[PDB]
């Protein structure tokens, strides 16, 4: 769960900045 | 907490995409 | 961190629904 | 991951309130 949340949170957070 | 956050984060993230 | 994130995530998520 | 998510979640959450 931490590995998946880390991947989705990273890419998910980047998309918000864009 | 991880199990609940994982369920809410998954469904919660899906709702945003829609 | 999990205890705090759980409290902020819970109340933080509720505020979004409202 | 928890240390990084905690830093990004904290500052990331503050930016939303502003």
């Amino acid at each position: 769960l931490v590995v998946a949340a880390s991947i989705i949170g990273i890419l998910h957070l980047i998309l918000w900045i864009l």
